[PDB]
């Protein structure tokens, strides 16, 4: 389950459009205060932030 591993691109709506998709509730609706931002990190973690240079 490939997810925004790095969320700086899309915005506070986007990463929460997923979040969804990725088992993970919609509190506020606007944006509470970078919730879905730091909500992704902290639920998501960014799952795989290094692309894997190549080197197990």
């Amino acid at each position: 389950p490939e997810f925004l591993e790095d969320p700086s691109v899309l915005t506070k709506d986007k990463l929460k459009s997923e979040l969804v998709a990725n088992n993970v509730t919609l509190p506020a609706g606007e944006q509470r205060k970078d919730v879905y931002v730091q909500l992704y990190l902290q639920h998501l973690t960014a799952r795989n932030r290094p692309p894997l240079p190549a080197g197990t």
